[PDB]
């Protein structure tokens, strides 16, 4: 299931100090043409709201925003604070993999090393610098490029059953139904619908939603990844990789062997109908992250545009 | 009273964030041409700017590759092969880059398009329940034009200079800059390029003096342009002394104030290359009943 | 029953400008008395961990713990140095909770009906954070109270060693438990309740956890109330979440915090404590239930300490 | 190498906690006569000294007063209204114990536990050392030592505190220290903080800050004390090296109190001659944490 290393691997492919991986696949060249699929100005947010009510893997806490002052205040009291402009203001507390996120190439690997032989010594606390190298500032530029979405629900005209690991064969088959076409520095965007089963569910349903399996991509779409020299993989999942009721050695490949970028817990349905009654499954995606220096991920508001 | 209630429909929440049209987003997105890009970002950390009593950024790990350095068997997720390193924050909105929703600012007790005062609220009630920078989840991606207040001027910028109408016009001109309606005009006073070289006295110092900004007589030539969001890389965007035009922006025009942006390379770029304007990717986040947001904003050319 | 506000309240009681209530009940020679009982020097912490691994009422955040620098990071890094250079190595952290996260008590403040807050007090007094937060009614007026004399009611013990799920508490419960203990309170105690709810909560999964949550649970009911007052109690604290017992109006709540001006304490833990009562026959100690000082708060987290 | 290690024997993770016994706690109860309490805490607000680049501690609410006057239909989670909060802080942000697993030098803490036992929250914390060791200990006996009272004024810039200065000060107070006591050291140093402005609070920190020094440690060994607090911000005197640190925390297993508030009790203590009192000064109970906020109370 894990792919070995010395078979498969990035690792020197953009220089023995290279720390950005995969986004290097993301260059002018490709960005301009991105911009070229700005046909119709139609654009969708692939974020789930920032609140404390979405899914996010425990034992990570969910959001949490507060408010300093509000215009209540004012209704209770017209003389708060220091002029005739009132004003709100406010606070989020939030794990930084607690909503629609990309992780780093510092947030996972195998063994002492990390991408491209960086020392698992050099992810430390805040305090110390965090992640030292491979953190996300340094793709603070990135990810706004071309994303291309695979509709793995309407593909399989159906329902991913509990716990379906999506293969090679299903990422073709729905790229190949769609007549969509990759290219490198692509960022793949995979709809499982995984995420839009979670609201409805109540609090004894939201407990089951983790402890059950959970649909995403296998091992065998690992190679698949390197083929296509996409930049990025994102879906609406929770892990991406398909998780079992802990080896995870999609993550373990892709964090560290192939330096390609993980986003989870993106919002597709409405990107996924545009596409089907359009028939593009192309666009300009201005997916940049957060510059969050020695981040290890970060929030985002993924932004499709047609 | 210069305004723009019900010129979008008296239950209108995004204001002036409803001239940019899909349209304009394609014409903007002709102005990629080179693949250029720009992050238009302050980092995210304890270290920046931030106006008092606001508290920093603060960025903690919750595991580290540290951790298993000392402890090989650490399984914060169970036993697995795969290791991980987990991160959080805690910030202002209002802490770093950033835009303003219309529920962050207002005068009397009616905020853009009438909304009561009283529909912003505590978190735990619905925060912003109108005017919540959600309604805005997809805007603020279209057109961007910068102004070098700086370079028009020749020099730094006094202490608590008033950047006026005839400022922006004139700088705007000498560019050959053309504004469209729906740009995102982003204002380079270089206030924020001071602060990092600045010591701890230094930066005490910084927020008790007097602060360059925008003046009162821009606001009619802000509605005129048709503008949906007016940044800069100050901190409080307007003229700060030792706040009309937040009041006029919010309430009275629902234009979204953007601060504590980073010009600094995008300036030097357009001066060389001789466009101010660009495609701007400067999306917030989706947080409902916010009152900003934190960004990233990408200047794209 | 709601209590009728004019038939049952303290409004007055310690004047028109008072704010801490029954706080007032707690005097000097009070305290003085129950450090008379302090014979043996035996110490009990009444708190729960801090940690996110607690009970605590949805949709509140459990509270969480962070490092901001860490021994792991000297391993990792010899020359760490987060302050900077220095033979001395630190570690350093930080936390996020609500104050009413944990082991607590709720201030006069936290709860109330209508428009007004104990006293009189305009529900208008309790802002934003930036606006003063509690400005009346905050924690900080009574950073000096709850160091006085404590009780243990057990309860559990009372009704044979179990509490049926959502059992209502009942004055009659309430004194026939001091009555077989043979203890006698006194005003300006602080009571104590071991309902047992909390020791049930540590081993249940996350359904389970789910579940505790959407359940009725145990707690005291509104016939306490008049005794409550009649004791000249200054707090009533539980090792449940509610303190009241709550179904699957909360008249309690209201009673208490404003129309007595009596404090709550919620998740406090009272296996141990109450374990050492059995053994020795003593159920009135002297408690050391201090709140944080923070100005404008609701309420605040502890760490109750029995002394005996 | 002056140390305690092996003391207590090698499993201990209280250090000198274990000074503080049943019989010392019913003889500090015997001075609680008056029944007079004092709060030694500064408020936990976005106000007070604290270390850079520790941040304030910062308050929220989460639902107030005034969300029922704008809304009175407001619904949190009946006709009961609430008010809920929560707060952001450094646990070395306000008034505080420090914990031994919080400083030591070298690869090792008090009794030789590894600094590997160190690590991040999701890694179990302080998995030795932690300040729940301790979630009973700090409530006996404490003597305050009123070091501004002792040098007839306060102390200048930086001052080094010495045993001659401790010893003096509690023998012009008539003061007796036993084993177990907790010392409370009065500086002044906090006292000055309030009313400085942005300026000078930046300076306050920059500045040589007065403390104890490195002839106290072998003086608070031979005392036999548990813990060592003063209302300055790191206990030692800070220069523009921190040997006291070192010795007490990884050496004796002795604790630190910081950011003590100790005006009111000092003045009280000067007008009725007591200097010994019960003190209640326990932490809050959280495991894996490396220190904790507290608000200690003198009962006389």
């Amino acid at each position: 299931a894990l792919h070995p290393h010395e078979k498969l691997n990035n690792w020197g492919k953009w220089g023995d100090d290279d720390q950005r991986g995969a986004a290097n696949y993301i260059t002018p060249e490709r960005i301009v043409a991105a911009a070229r699929l700005i046909q119709t100005g139609k654009t969708f947010s692939l974020a789930i709201p920032i609140d404390s009510n979405g899914p996010v893997f425990p034992p990570r806490l969910p959001p949490h925003h507060t408010m300093e002052i509000t215009g209540a205040d004012y209704v209770a009291d017209p003389g708060a604070s220091p002029s005739p402009i009132r004003f709100a203001d406010d606070y989020i507390y939030m794990p930084l993999q607690g909503s629609t996120q990309w992780d780093a190439l510092s947030h996972g690997w195998y063994g002492e090393s990390l991408y491209n032989g960086v020392p698992e010594a050099a992810i430390r606390s805040s305090g110390a610098g965090g992640a030292t190298k491979l953190g996300i500032e340094n793709v603070k530029t990135s990810f706004l490029g071309r994303g291309v979405l695979v509709d793995i629900v309407r593909f399989k005209g159906g329902s991913l059953p509990e716990g379906y690991t999506i293969t090679r064969a299903d990422l073709e088959g729905a790229l190949a139904k769609q007549k969509s076409k990759l290219l490198p520095g692509d960022i793949l965007v995979i709809r499982t619908g995984l995420v839009e089963s979670w609201y409805d569910l109540d609090p004894v349903g939201r407990a089951s939603f983790f402890l059950n399996p959970m649909t995403g991509i296998g091992s065998d779409t690992v190679p698949w990844i390197h083929e296509q020299r996409l930049a990025g993989v994102a879906a609406d999942n929770i892990a991406l990789e398909r998780v079992p009721h802990l080896a995870l050695p999609v993550h373990g490949n892709l964090l560290r062997d192939l330096g390609v970028y993980i986003g989870e817990i993106w919002w597709l349905e409405e990107l996924a109908k545009d596409c089907a009654q359009d028939g593009r499954y192309e666009f300009f995606l201005a997916a940049q992250p957060l510059y969050i220096p020695g981040a290890v991920g970060s929030p985002l508001n993924p932004i499709a545009v047609k």
